């Protein structure tokens, strides 16, 4: 046994199809025997539901497509006695419902609801996936992990943004924010926190290849959005360099009782940094270590750009991470672009 | 008019109490005219309370201590038709209502409320700021504001943690960041966030003192902890560097669709990270900038350290902040603690 309850959102647009999902659940879970509840209200979403079948349903929940945004809130294991043993699924629209003694309870978790997923915007992605698992992630113990630290940050952006007004200045960290957030995320890596104008995220060490790809990816996606906008836009002398390292690393809940953090913590973390800062200086806007390279599996023409300093170690990119530009001219075309 | 919402925790403990503040508000908000719910549940409180009069009544509500914990999730502004006319305040205990139906929505309330409580432990402190004020801090526009940056980081954190094991550097991170948050914070100062071993935050234009305060008083603890645990306690062996710096800095959301941070952006940043860093291979703990020095009117002893770079700046220092170490034999000392 065990049971499983998310939140969800609205995706698409009626008075019926409720009872399809209804109809379907109440149908399909009495041949595989699951009870639980569906509650509706001001377009959101909320459902609890043995331990096998259970995922076969799950694995349908997420893919079905008529909700947007699921969350598992929270999960037990091994459970003795069924919350709602009578219900296949019972369906329970919150809108309809006008009882004066329900209202309250109706407000709070429309309020509370409502405020969480705020919150969850501003959740590391770890955390949020520690939460889909059931696990409680402040109670998590750190544990030494092994990982490939990435790093990216935007080119002479002081410079850049100088002149810029407040909002411009947003507008261009978002958007740089939001490719890399999504490169790194369709290639399994997760981000783990913003500096700045600077993305740290993390890969595993059997996802190498998967990091240089995304590196090279941003690289390719910034130099399209540069031609693709007006000379007179910010985008338009947007980039970036990458610093990409390996190394066993601390992962876990950091911080007093009052803040907490969920992060990585190792030597390795500094190394990508400064391979990043590196970058500035090569002809090459990614460089990585030689414990980077061992995590790859396909025929990159890997370069050596000789030992650095940080006991100096060895540095390597890839042949397709040459600029096609010089680092010095860009910035000074950067402080000409705003006089 | 206008309605708020907060949500609270267990502080103290019995059956009645509640009808005290029950009868007492129940009479005292009709003196002053206020509607509004108390429900309780699985040891959390929830309440939902003219425009003036009911901030007299929060003002009490949070200095009350039958409760711990309290964040007010919401705030509606001149609204027109109270929710809860006829209850001046209708107590609602939710642990003893067993009724069928009742139960899901009792159970998704316990079960998201829970879960928003531990999110709020990984929100930055100008998010719940927000929230409390009734803000909605995913749509506030970022603003450039003038802030004291604050930065202070570990002498020797690879070297001090790099023969410990991974519990023990944990504690030792927590404990250092249980200690900057705290004394941070009773000074006026907000945490922006942790870098690994450092600790961000920010102070106002009018609290130059209260930061330089804040950098003496966590020296000064750090130092008590020093002699106060055994030397085989990697505590023992715990400094720290302090860095701060004055200037425009842009506050505000910053990231993609997916991950949302609230932060600060600006060359202050990086110029109190240095000064940071520079403490180093100074003979003061604390350094700060020009800037910096003119927020203060206590009369400190303000040494000048010359013009360093980072177009070089000057930098101050506070003659309480002199150590009585030397650097580089700290970090020997560090190493060979741990052979
Ligand atoms: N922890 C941080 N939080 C917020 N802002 C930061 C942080 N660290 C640095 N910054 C800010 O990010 C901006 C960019 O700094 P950075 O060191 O990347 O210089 P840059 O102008 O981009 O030159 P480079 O080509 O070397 O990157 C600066 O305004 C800096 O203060
Ligand atoms: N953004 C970050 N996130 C997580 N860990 C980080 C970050 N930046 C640095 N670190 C880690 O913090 C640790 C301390 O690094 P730091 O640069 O403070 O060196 P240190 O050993 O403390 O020497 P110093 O006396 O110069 O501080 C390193 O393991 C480093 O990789
Ligand atoms: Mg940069
Ligand atoms: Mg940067
Ligand atoms: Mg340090
Ligand atoms: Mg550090």
């Amino acid at each position: 046994m065990k049971r499983l309850v998310f939140i969800s959102k609205i995706s698409g647009h009626s008075l019926e199809e409720i009872q399809r999902i209804g109809k379907v659940s109440i149908k399909n879970n009495q041949r595989d025997n699951i009870t639980g509840v569906l509650l509706y209200l001001q377009g959101l979403f909320f459902q609890i539901l043995e331990n096998e079948k259970v995922d076969k349903l799950y694995k349908k929940i997420l893919v079905d497509d008529r909700h947007t945004n699921i969350l598992c809130l929270k999960t037990e294991y091994d459970i003795t006695d069924r919350m709602f043993p009578n219900w296949a699924m019972k369906t329970i629209n919150l809108n309809e419902n006008s009882e004066l003694m329900i209202q309250p309870i109706k407000s709070l978790l429309q309020t509370i609801t409502q405020s969480h997923r705020v919150l969850e915007k501003y959740m590391p992605a770890r955390v949020i996936y520690l939460i889909n698992q059931g696990i409680n992630p402040l109670t998590v113990e750190p544990q030494l992990v092994e990982k490939i630290i990435f790093f990216s940050d935007i080119l002479a952006f002081s410079t850049l943004t100088e002149k810029l007004p407040v909002n411009e200045v947003v507008i261009l960290v978002n958007r740089y924010f939001s490719i890399c957030t999504r490169i790194i995320s369709a290639y399994g890596g997760e981000v783990t926190k913003f500096i700045g104008d600077c993305v740290m995220a993390s890969f595993t060490k059997e996802q190498g290849d998967a990091a240089i790809r995304t590196s090279l990816d941003i690289i390719s996606e910034l130099k399209q959005l540069r031609h693709h906008v007006e000379a007179t836009n910010p985008l338009h002398l947007l980039y970036t360099g990458i610093g990409l390292s390996y190394g066993h690393v601390i992962e876990g809940n950091m911080g007093s009782s009052l803040k907490m953090d969920h992060t990585l913590l190792g030597d390795a973390v500094n190394v990508a940094a400064r391979l990043e800062a590196l970058t500035r200086q090569l002809p090459y806007a990614l460089a990585f270590t030689a414990g980077v390279k061992k995590c790859c599996q396909a025929q990159w023409t890997f370069i050596n750009l000789g030992a650095h300093q940080v006991e100096a170690i060895e540095v390597y990119t890839v042949n397709e991470a040459q600029k096609y530009y010089d680092t010095l001219q860009i910035t000074q075309l950067i402080r000409q672009t705003l006089e």
